[PDB]
């Protein structure tokens, strides 16, 4: 599924992320807007390390879901990678919500520093009604 601004914005808001380990709603849009473009079965394969990000958050099976195929990973939301690529986000936010509980928080995804970090993010959420 390709999300609408404003629908994916309410979505979040309703699951919880507004505010999650400090992280603003406006910076999660900036997020899957960047890693995405607000699609749930983007599938991106880094041919450099063997791992594959999956879903609308671009998560990588290194460490965070199971595709078997990648070598010497870790499952750690406890997920099957299929599960990050259903229309329903469910899933994708309840991992999402397991990588900010890092030390690194947002900061995971390289491209939150690059596109969102220090930048007015008010845009991704105006006029949604969150």
């Amino acid at each position: 599924k390709v999300f609408e601004r404003c629908e994916l914005a309410r979505t979040l808001k309703r699951l919880g992320m507004d505010g999650y380990r400090g992280i603003s709603l406006a910076n999660w849009m900036c997020l899957a807007k960047w890693e995405s473009g607000y699609n749930t079965r983007a599938t991106n394969y880094n041919a450099g390390d063997r791992s594959t990000d999956y879903g609308i958050f671009q998560i990588n099976s290194r460490y965070w879901c199971n595709d078997g195929k990648t070598p010497g990973a870790v499952n750690a939301c406890h997920l099957s990678c299929s599960a990050l690529l259903q229309d329903n986000i469910a899933d994708a936010v309840a991992c999402a919500k397991r990588v900010v509980r890092d030390p690194q928080g947002i900061r995971a995804w390289p491209a939150w520093r690059n596109r969102c970090q220090n930048r007015d993010v008010r845009q991704y959420v105006q006029g949604c009604g969150v």
